[PDB]
């Protein structure tokens, strides 16, 4: 959509609805995240060791971007 960047996953660019925090600072969406562990327990970008155990949900972000759309819906 006309999505804020903030609002996009850093890795496929899509609108993130599950965000979680890497232990690098950098927010992602639960699913690409843990996609991505699935074949390298890495950061995807730093390249640090990465276990989904450390991936801290980002509750703020989510109401947040959970009320853009649900507020895109009353249109």
């Amino acid at each position: 959509s006309d999505a804020p960047d903030e609002f996009r996953d850093p890795l496929m660019d899509t609108l993130m609805t599950d965000p979680v925090r890497l232990p690098s600072g950098t927010i992602m969406d639960r699913s690409i995240i843990l996609r991505h562990l699935l074949n390298s327990p890495t950061d995807p970008f730093n390249r640090q060791t990465l276990t989904e155990s450390m991936l801290e949900p980002v509750p703020e972000l989510k109401e947040q971007i959970q009320a853009w759309m649900r507020e895109k819906q009353n249109s």
